[PDB]
């Protein structure tokens, strides 16, 4: 009798309930795929933001080493004029000293 | 190096967010699928009522139309009588 | 080569790795989705038989009370036709009796 | 044989349908299982990616203090030369007195 009622009832009822929850779930679901893809272009700009720190790194390795290495052979030449002056010294000191 | 921790640090928020509602997303398509199963047991029982239905609106058409053929041939039997009779006067 | 040549050849080595697994699991997500589609148009299909079934079923109850109230309404009168022919036997017996 | 006529396409339907959701369910656990992965995967690339740059941060410092080194070590012979010429023009100009 009603019990019958009650359960067309339900059936509809359920059925539009199921529907609705379809288009919640879809409707999140694409609000999902939008967060998906802007965390891959942002995973992507790090990427070479990361790769352009490494580079920047490198190249200043390259540099310092470049002026030590310059800095060493200016050294060596001015350890050289060093000697020559010492030399020159040792030799007017000894003259004066008579 | 103020741009990489800021934009790492987006990013991690990022992940966060989408794994949120990615969750969400997975609790709302169990409920889906509670809802599906409940509406199958249900269109089940439906079913059942209407053979159910079928079968005792068969059953009473049967029996009206037995009914009725009774009542026919007892009509045929009176019918026979009374000719019988009217021929008797 | 240095530490740049080398970290470059296992950074990218695991970078290759998870672009092969990011690639895989895009595929098998779009595989998912096609094969949700065929789900849903199946269960729709579903859903538009079970309403015939539905539909026919009344349809076949609605017949069978037609065809009964019918038969119902015939045997009305057949009853009435059988009391006017008891009348006329027993009032045909009566005369004969006579 | 009405029920069996609709039974049969009824439960063909059903049973289609059942397959589909077989499968989907199927595809969805990889899908986890793949996600998982993908996940770990970023992870180790982001201890990596740390370690990465304290080694580069490190390689930078030592270059600079070589540098730094070097630069000074050149700074005082170049003080060192000319306290030397100074003490030759002084010695020159007490030999030419």
């Amino acid at each position: 009798p009603s019990v019958l009622e009650v359960r067309e009832k339900g059936y509809e009822r359920l059925k539009e309930e199921l529907a609705k929850a379809q288009r919640e779930l879809k409707l999140k679901d694409e609000e999902c795929e939008r967060l998906s893809k802007v965390r891959d272009q942002l995973g992507q700009e790090l990427e070479e933001l990361t790769a352009s720190l490494f580079e920047e790194a490198h190249k200043m390795v390259r540099e310092a080493n470049i002026k030590q290495a310059t800095a060493e052979k200016q050294l060596k030449e001015a350890q050289g004029k060093i000697d020559v002056l010492q030399a020159e010294v040792a030799a007017l000191k000894t003259l004066v000293l008579s």
